[PDB]
């Protein structure tokens, strides 16, 4: 309702967060960001930051670039394998 943090996200990370809802809105974004390598902390993650990188990657359905998707793929299915039988893993 009154959370336009929410909304944004819901806009363009929709389905990103859809593949791992259990993270809260804080959780999920501090995940993404620090695999993109974010200087700050995520008390101090702007919106502006998260909303521009789900984006790039809803734009790279169709856009101006010549073959060059550009999403960088993380083996989380190795972290998650290694792992293994805890909750969240």
């Amino acid at each position: 309702m009154k959370c336009k943090r929410l909304n944004e996200v819901i806009e363009l990370l929709q389905p990103a967060w859809q593949k791992e809802p259990d993270f809260n809105l804080l959780q999920f974004l501090q995940k993404l960001a620090k695999e993109s390598g974010f200087d700050g902390e995520l008390a101090d993650l702007t919106d502006d930051i998260l909303i521009y990188h789900l984006k790039m990657r809803d734009s790279a359905k169709d856009a101006v670039i010549p073959g060059l998707q550009k999403d960088y793929e993380e083996d989380f299915k190795t972290a998650l394998l290694r792992a293994r039988g805890v909750i969240k893993e």
